């Protein structure tokens, strides 16, 4: 049908024996079994018809083949790059969250695994960086922090002409503004803690795979690493994207009114948005992007202390985290990338003084307000 | 207190502020910060009260120091393994779960970690299979499904003069029969989907370490990589944990009565029970545990059928797992040890016509008169 | 706060202590105390830090003094009512959901309780029905399944007037829409199983007061007959009113497009919709309704099977129930109103052939494409 | 089966379709429908799956027809009494749950019901009250506080003699012990909150009904007036449910242990205990009660403190609520009896120094050590 009416509808959102309107949360560890091998389900772990379902879901909103859910975004991460071995190099985007620059250094390359980082929106650094044992690559888009667009069709077809594979992390977009599978993509994996939970409640991750045979490899990591989503908070991240639609549009607007807003603010000297007109990214994010995100990034003045400026938000609230209706705020040197050395994160683009800010569903007028109480802690 | 006591009221099992006689289920994705850095929670996968609470009960069970609860066991040893990189050899024992078997031959391995497997109860196997790159000794007791008793404090000992790292699978026993960080191991780590849940609607894994800088180390991974334990789940666990004494007793008593009752039948040709007295193992076996177990692993006579006899039982249930007050039963070769190649199975001891029995908390009376049927089902 | 958000950040919705962005599930029965009386919370039934987040946004919502949450909307009715005795006198809307009907006439009257069916429309009807031993007047706006639309400020200067109580069933509005404690009314109350849990995964009722001395007195009954909302429960319900605002809106806007969409049907031979202009009730709809609801029942042509028409949807789902993402149709005589004899049915205005249509969220394209199959199938 | 197999298997214990070991959560509010009236669920309230089973196990543990599960032991008893009319008389025991003689006083009385209270060890009292206009007998044994040992069957003779109703409250005993319907009563009821929950995480309320046509009437009763329990927590009660055999011994055990203890104690006056052997009741209780209850209540020396004495226990919990793994314990006239006006407690039993102890499950010797802790802070 329309994406609307998938939401509502689409993946296995109901009980075929009962009628009931909600999958129902199957608690069961392991399924009895009349003859043996022939059983529908074995263990919960293997699968299950909750977390199937939710599975499902991700899928046919993604325009895949398969879904996957994982115990987190993070956890998602690494059984994907569990497909690789010793030996294989990954290129990698210079911006992403700093956790998966965490789990490549501190985990990743111990297995023998090699990467490189690189700027995904200039092609030939990416082209460049394409090295016989390369195998994949993986990059985010917009990126965590600084939300740079990169060309998902031209980093795919890069991909197919030299046989590796496209891994885009769609977090930030989620199906609703990007869907990378329908660009060339083979796998995309999402934190469904952001978005796709969006009320703030659920840690998850998804992956969706197109091949019908690059499934059948998620899968058989996922069942044998076994970093699931459990039954519950399958049937919760379910339950927040029947909503993802309305909660989505809600982001969106509030954030090209945070922008505008940011914008005529001189205490506001740089400011990260898709939407910004001036930023060269602006067209490649028109063009593969239903909407700029809800993420802004922003710098204030040098002399200005963006801790002040959050401690003193009201409505808005300092914590991890994105994705979530209420707009949350947070400095990433001091928080969400403080697991990247600081001398790599100002060679990256993020100074001391970023403030990274998810813009919510709250009405807009309570939130420009509510910035006003922040700016004028820093006297502007 | 006593360990009876500590079920009940050690871990974390209030709530400070309230009262609360159950820790609370803080679904939260993230936590409000008034300063930076000083909030003691930050989000949900790094910690929370709700799995930090379950993580506090099974360490004071265990005897050790840190807790650490993760998706499900396959997860905890994933996380447990990624301590080694690409050139470090682990000696594991020759007989362990087919999984263990998977997620080292089908992961593992492709990050340059190599592997000999051992019967760690000939401990000069285990000392001729030490090479300079070795790294750490993983083994379970009882093993799955033959129950091969193995000496935790011998090859705790052979570990910490090699500067090795001792792993024991403490799965089948739990703590209420073994508490191997008590006999000189390093890491202790469970699939509380069977025993600790006890009630067959839990996946989880749980590992404790007992010193202090170990701690640090599976933390950051549980962390690094996320395949932690969800709130809801984590909050079972720990409910169903405050029974494992009185559920762990009826579950020993039980099986004492089903072996002797298994012994007595001619139908019956091998028997693997750690209290079996003509096993070899039985000694060592009475010395390391508080009971045998609960899990009765045996033979039928070669013209008969296994799936006839398990298709025939109605109170005992086919499937897989184990641990769980319901009794149930299954067939490795066509179960959960599928996942071993048929040749490497019959090599290590496990014959398609193996039936695996987790002995469980139904009246016993009951059970016996259900083998009959299972028995009846298959004479000639 | 505007309202948009309150939904989010209104009643209690984080936790002091941690900073949780959630308000945590208290599964605790009970709670320790250091001194006898001084503890805040004494037992989950009489109130618990998850139930009372839920009854503190309901009562901010709807402009109100105290929430409180029942097991279901009938059980906060039944519980409402028990604040009168043998002997009251109650005036009741002609037109009320047969539950209400059925609690009436097979629970209240034999209570000693008297009632007075009247069309609250017709304020000379309700103010000619009040006798000396009259003590409140229950009514809903709009009402189930004709949505007649009463005069809520007229109705609560009448029982001022006479010094009665008003009880305005606010299920269908919501407080998105109507706000009747802002109109002088004394109790309002939800069945939250609708639009206020949105997902079609709650029962639940909510009741809210005005004045602090009738808290009391239904603050006393919840906790004396104990038909409370269970903390899972409160905590979805508060989960899914985050969202009541961006639901509510595509509710509305849908109905708008349902509505012209049938009144262009021949086949179609009435229909009941507040902003059907040229229903009389259309002007008491627009001064007291942000929005018409998006509730509309219709009737077809006398030859016209409306359970052909019915059970020949797709995307609309033939079940009880209203409010939910879902669109959900019904035909009150065979469904939610045959709690009432067929005889007084159809003199109240509900003829056997009557259908009615909760409008959902899903794409407004897709459901006009359904509706058609349906109007297809009788030949129209 | 035998009676510890059928918490394990009996009810409803399965899904049919999958094999689930565990009847899943239907969260879901409504059913659809393929054909109108043939779906076997259409609303939550009215009946779900996973409500449905706890209802199905309560009734094969009490040896009854029909289980009906609601939102607390308060909400049960309340629609309990709904059946019953202004006009009707009911004979209550003197020695009630304070919140059972809060319903009768303050609501229940408003609706034409009329009360008499009567110590039914005395038959003849009993016998003496029985009027025209009475229509039922309602009695707990043991009673809370005073754990009077009431003669069931006796009771239940008188009632069909003369055509009232035996309703018997058996929260204390619980199954285990007691199943009031096989001595001749019509109605069972339980607060689920105790020991059949046994966890300290669940409120609820069980009936279970054994004539056909009077579960028609208690089941249409908890449609109409929907103080239901909730499918999270009716989950919850089946799995506490589960060990209420293993539980329940523990808790006897360990109340031998405390009232011979309590006994060896001079600053310990009086005791309640329905195995004291100079008590009276003592005979009627080992021929209607499988063990005497885990529910002591004593009095200290009339100069001894009892809120010193709790205060200063710190492995039992000063709480309210019983049957938890937990040991609890309470002072009724400060506490769960507060209720009941002084001077209608000290004319039934209660005096104001009276302490109740929930025996729990904790090992024995951390118990009587405890105890000794609050005996040492007033001095014996
Ligand atoms: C694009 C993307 N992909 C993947 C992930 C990972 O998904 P999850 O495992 O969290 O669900 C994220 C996470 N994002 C959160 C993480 C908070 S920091 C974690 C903790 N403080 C720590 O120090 O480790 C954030 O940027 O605010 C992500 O933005
Ligand atoms: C000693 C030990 N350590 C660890 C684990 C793993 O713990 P979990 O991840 O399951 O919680 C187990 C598991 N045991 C279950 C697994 C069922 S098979 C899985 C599935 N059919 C598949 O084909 O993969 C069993 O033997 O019955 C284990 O016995
Ligand atoms: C304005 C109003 N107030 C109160 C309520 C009651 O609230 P709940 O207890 O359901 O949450 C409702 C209910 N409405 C549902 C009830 C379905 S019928 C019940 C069952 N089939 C039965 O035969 O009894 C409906 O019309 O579709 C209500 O519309
Ligand atoms: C034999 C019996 N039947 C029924 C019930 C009622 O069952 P529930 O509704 O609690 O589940 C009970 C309750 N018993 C608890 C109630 C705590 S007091 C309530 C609150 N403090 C208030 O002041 O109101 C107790 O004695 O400790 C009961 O002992």
């Amino acid at each position: 049908m329309k994406f609307e009416t998938q939401l509502i509808h689409g993946g296995i959102s109901e009980d075929a024996t009962t009628g009931a309107t909600s999958v129902p949360i199957y608690m069961a560890s392991t399924f009895r079994q009349t003859k043996i091998g022939q059983n529908q389900y074995e263990y919960s772990r293997t699968g299950n018809p909750t977390r199937a379902a939710v599975e499902a879901l991700i899928a046919t909103l993604e325009h895949g083949s398969a879904g996957f859910a994982f115990a987190s975004g993070s956890a998602a991460i690494n059984t994907v790059f569990s497909l690789f071995s010793a030996g294989d190099h990954i290129i990698v985007g210079n911006d992403v969250y700093g956790g998966t620059f965490r789990l490549i250094d501190a985990v990743l390359k111990h297995f023998g695994m090699t990467f490189t980082a690189v700027d995904t929106r200039d092609l030939a650094a990416v082209e460049a960086a394409i090295t016989p044992t390369t195998k994949a690559i993986y990059l985010e888009t917009p990126t965590n922090p600084l939300l740079h667009i990169t060309d998902i069709a031209a980093i795919a077809k890069l991909a197919q002409a030299h046989d590796l594979l496209s891994i885009i992390d769609n977090t930030f977009a989620s199906p609703y503004v990007q869907k990378p599978l329908d660009l060339g993509v083979d796998i995309v994996l999402h934190s469904a803690s952001a978005y796709l939970g969006g009320h703030s409640d659920v840690i998850g991750g998804l992956v969706v795979t197109k091949t019908p045979a690059l499934g059948e490899k998620i899968g058989y990591l996922q069942n044998a690493i076994g970093s699931i989503l459990a039954p519950q908070e399958s049937w919760l991240l379910q339950r927040g994207m029947k909503t993802l639609a309305l909660r989505m549009q809600a982001h969106l607007n509030n954030a090209a009114k945070i922008f505008t807003y940011l914008k005529s603010h001189p205490a506001v000297t740089k400011i990260y948005y898709p939407g910004d007109p001036d930023n060269p990214d602006f067209s490649i994010a028109k063009q593969q992007m239903n909407g700029f995100g809800a993420m802004i990034s922003f710098e204030l003045q040098p002399g200005m202390n963006p801790q002040t400026f959050v401690e003193h938000l009201q409505v808005i609230t300092l914590a991890e985290s994105l994705g979530a209706l209420e707009s949350l705020i947070e400095i990433p040197a001091l928080m969400t990338h403080g697991a990247i050395p600081r001398t790599i994160r100002l060679q990256n683009g993020i100074k001391d003084e970023l403030i990274r800010l998810s813009v919510g569903v709250e009405a807009s007028d309570d939130l420009l307000a509510d910035l006003e109480r922040g700016f004028a802690s820093i006297q502007a």
